[PDB]
């Protein structure tokens, strides 16, 4: 287990210099909410495994970790955000080091980390977590369609420019297997493992009808679609690779095209950017 290596070294959670005010209060508040919401997923990660019954665990694992331990720690200092995230990621790193990779407990450990990091992502971005009004919805829809229509050639052109590989397919939509959920009767194990299923057709319908209140509500469901493929499938699987590619392309669209377009339009007085701040700082109390 490499503690210092982020699971995703290019995530904005690691690249951006962010801090949340009263971060300790944020952390315990947020973790408690998740524990209550996802009781079955989280229950195995609240306490460290007993020393008395787990000798080989404490042989194998250099930095034992639990949600209780994280809740007990201080993160209100410069490197706090990164240390918190790395402490959280130990929850799955240690589990993967100790148990069989395919195990339910390992898949659960990954979803614990994913759900925690989704809450951090929302909180880190209060400054730009605008209300989805008519204008914002229209723009999000275009970017969603751009992602859905993306081919290997287009994505690589966007991400790598002149450094893109040369052969690349410009026909097949990488989105295809993410559009619809698998039939529950054909693959019941999917629903036993993946606890919050999501598919791109569903996210699009949600956006079209106004089910997402704020930008990051939409963003998280999009990330959930791709991350669930990383949970269910082996890293060696082609779909796992495509999930990575689509995650990176989506993040590129949001950061490099979508948010800059909102800023340009706002500066030119062509868009209203507003907030619903309900519970933005609920953790402060």
């Amino acid at each position: 287990v490499d503690y210092n290596a982020p699971l995703n070294p290019k995530s904005e959670l690691f690249l951006d210099d962010w801090h949340i005010p009263k971060f300790n209060r944020f952390i315990s508040f947020t973790l408690d909410v998740l524990i209550d919401k996802y009781k079955d997923i989280f229950k195995d990660f609240i306490k460290l495994p007993s020393r008395k019954f787990h000798p080989q665990y404490y042989y194998k694992i250099q930095q034992p970790m639990s949600i209780n331990e994280i809740k007990s720690r201080d993160y209100e200092y410069e490197d706090g955000p990164s240390n918190f995230l790395l402490d959280v990621e130990l929850l799955t790193k240690n589990c993967q080091a100790y148990n069989e990779y395919d195990s339910l407990i390992v898949k659960n450990s990954m979803q614990v980390v994913m759900l925690i990091e989704f809450e951090v992502l929302k909180a880190k971005n209060l400054k730009r977590n605008y209300l989805i009004n008519s204008e914002v919805k229209a723009k999000l829809l275009h970017y969603l369609n751009k992602l859905v229509d993306a081919t290997e050639k287009k994505i690589n052109q966007a991400l790598l420019g002149a450094s893109s590989p040369k052969n690349l397919d410009d026909k097949v939509k990488l989105s295809e297997p993410f559009m619809e959920l698998v039939d529950k009767d054909e693959l019941p194990e999917y629903y036993e493992i993946v606890h919050s299923p999501m598919a791109l057709s569903i996210v699009k319908q949600n956006l079209e009808i106004g089910q997402y209140s704020k930008i990051y509500d939409f963003i998280i469901d999009m990330l959930l679609v791709f991350q669930n493929a990383h949970i269910f499938n082996d890293p060696s699987a082609l779909i796992y690779k495509d999930a990575t590619t689509l995650t990176n392309y989506f993040n590129y669209l949001i950061q490099k095209e979508f948010f800059p377009e909102l800023q340009d339009l706002n500066e030119r007085g062509e868009i209203n950017l507003e907030f619903d701040k309900f519970e933005f700082e609920n953790y402060l109390a």
